[PDB]
């Protein structure tokens, strides 16, 4: 296996030592925390024959200092990787309550805030050793990539490099200030996802809302509908033979499901922070589902900036949804406020460890607060929970309850035929909402075939494979970076162009500077370029 990198950056021992050992010194100065670490662990002094069967590679301050003094480190990452082995040996062998487990953690905390700046003016991203959170003994490591001119290794996630975006390879940031080069534009951006009138309504709505507070840290939000597709919900086999063979409810119900996500600009790059799947039952769907929308799933990662605006924006999105479908012609909407099972994530592959999953009452209350200003903003006229609504309308048949795909009710009914039930309704009153917003329906928006977001399973699965975690701000940015590459490139629709006056087909064409999607034939107010 041969090596080439003609003008590599090589660090001479004194360069490395002179820069890196200010950091080792900070660790030695921690008294008493550092004293079990100034020496290699001696299992016969400590009475733990355990150790070398458990820790297959001991490491300690003294060893790292001698490696540093003799020059056994060629690249700084080897120095960094050795102390993390020292910490990792500590955190492993010892119980999470040990004294030296803690000592270590204080040492880890100081090495974290010392190594990052040093490694940065050595031209590197951080001085951290990163590994992906466990899946179903081993962890997978964060990827690295090497600058095409430096040869110096950096965290793929730290510098957000992706070959599909920049196919000429990765080149570092100061080798571009010396190249005179600025980095080519990332054209695979959340904003540049295909725009739709639904998506525009919600981003246009929250955007000046955020200006309504004008907090300095706020950045742009892009809302995009990334998948849209006509589906049919089959009536499940219990109610199957008892209501449709009779002919009182339909065999299937046609709906249009959409998946839609919201992104914010953080540190200059798209971060995805909200996702939702809806079911829209139009005006030719027969009773009981006619003119009804339903929120299958909703999920969130909390890194929205600033956090004192976070939830407000979730609401304005939801508010904007009912505002949008009201006008298109929908009349009632239906929420099942059920908080995530397990450590089961609804949409996003791996939530932050310290993001709290609400108690159902908290989420119920949340949805009630959300609804209260839809009423007040003159948007919906009111809303009840399912019983102050079911028997206000005096429902008595099992066939009158809206019948949605994957909803609770189709399956409680499903094997209540197998074996009473108005009681199983009334226990779960506050988890199911019914929203009154108020001539056929028209979805102006086209259909977006994008299998990845055709239901929540495709996206979760692919992130698990590819370690697109939403665990931290930095991992969030990286899996947004790649989520968007998947949406842009391997979506299932490719585009025929039309010229807005001529009805006609175009390939050669002129496009407006500012119009949302406006081309016109060579065969007007706007500045146009030839595309
Ligand atoms: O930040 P929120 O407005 O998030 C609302 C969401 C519904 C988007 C969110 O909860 C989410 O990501 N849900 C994922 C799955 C889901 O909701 N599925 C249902 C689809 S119908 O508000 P939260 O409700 O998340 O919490 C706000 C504050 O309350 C604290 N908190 C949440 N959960 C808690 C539990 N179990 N115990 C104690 N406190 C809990 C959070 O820390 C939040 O407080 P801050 O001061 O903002 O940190
Ligand atoms: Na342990
Ligand atoms: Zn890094
Ligand atoms: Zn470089
Ligand atoms: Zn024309
Ligand atoms: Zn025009």
């Amino acid at each position: 296996m041969g090596s080439s990198q003609p003008r590599k950056k090589i660090f001479k021992p004194e360069e490395l030592r002179q820069a890196l050992m200010p950091t080792l010194e900070a660790l030695y100065r921690q008294d008493p925390e550092s004293l079990p670490f100034r020496q290699p662990v001696d299992p016969q002094l400590l009475g733990i024959p355990d150790y070398f069967d458990i820790v297959k590679n001991p490491m300690d301050l003294s060893t790292i200092k001698r490696k540093l003094d003799t020059g056994q480190y060629q690249e700084p990452w080897q120095y960094v990787d050795d102390v993390w082995l020292m910490f990792n040996n500590a955190w492993l062998y010892n119980r999470k309550t040990s004294r030296v487990y803690k000592f270590c953690s204080k040492l880890a905390e100081v090495f974290e805030q010392e190594i990052d700046p040093v490694m940065q003016s050595l031209g590197y991203c951080c001085g951290r050793k990163y590994e992906f959170s466990p899946q179903t003994d081993t962890l997978d490591p964060e990827p690295f990539v090497d600058c095409k001119e430096c040869g110096r290794k950096m965290h793929q996630i730290c510098v957000l490099h992706y070959d599909i975006i920049w196919p000429s390879g990765f080149v570092c940031d100061n080798c571009l200030k010396k190249t005179g080069r600025p980095r080519k534009e990332n054209k695979f951006s959340a904003k540049r996802l295909q725009t739709t009138r639904l998506g525009n309504h919600l981003e246009d709505r929250v955007n000046k809302f955020l200006r309504r507070q004008n907090h300095p840290e706020a950045g742009e939000v892009f809302v995009r509908v990334v998948a849209s597709s006509d589906k049919t919900v089959e009536v499940k086999p219990g109610m199957k033979s008892r209501f449709v063979d009779s002919g009182e409810m339909s065999e299937s119900f046609p709906y249009r499901t959409k998946a839609l996500f919201a992104f914010e600009e953080i540190d200059g790059v798209d971060v995805c922070f909200f996702g939702m799947h809806v079911q829209e039952y139009g005006s030719d769907c027969p009773p009981p589902n006619t003119r009804r929308v339903y929120i299958s799933y909703l999920d969130s990662i909390h890194f929205f900036r600033p956090r004192c605006l976070r939830t407000a924006v979730y609401h304005e999105i939801l508010i904007g949804y009912l505002e949008y479908v009201k006008k298109l012609g929908y009349v009632t909407g239906h929420i099942w406020a059920c908080p995530p099972s397990e450590g089961d994530d609804y949409i996003f592959h791996c939530h932050p460890p310290d993001q709290k999953i609400p108690k159902p009452k908290r989420l119920q209350e949340w949805f009630k607060k959300m609804l209260d200003k839809a009423f007040a903003e003159r948007i919906i006229n009111d809303y009840k929970d399912i019983f102050k609504q079911a028997n206000e309308d005096r429902l008595t048949s099992a066939k009158e309850l809206p019948y949605f795909e994957g909803d609770f009710w189709p399956n409680v009914l499903e094997e209540s035929i197998k074996e009473k039930l108005y009681a199983t309704m009334e226990k779960h009153k506050e988890v199911f909402f019914v929203i009154h917003l108020h001539p056929p329906i028209v979805d102006p928006d086209p259909l977006l075939s994008c299998d990845l977001m055709d239901g929540r399973d495709a996206f979760l699965t692919l992130a698990r494979d590819k370690h697109w975690e939403f665990s931290s701000l930095r991992r969030s940015k990286w899996s947004t970076l790649c989520m968007l590459v998947e949406l842009h490139t391997q979506g299932q629709d490719r585009f025929v162009y039309t010229c807005n006056e001529c009805k006609h087909h175009v390939e050669t064409r002129w496009h407006c500077t500012v119009c949302e999607d406006y081309d016109l034939c060579i065969n007007h107010t706007h500045k146009m370029v030839k595309w």
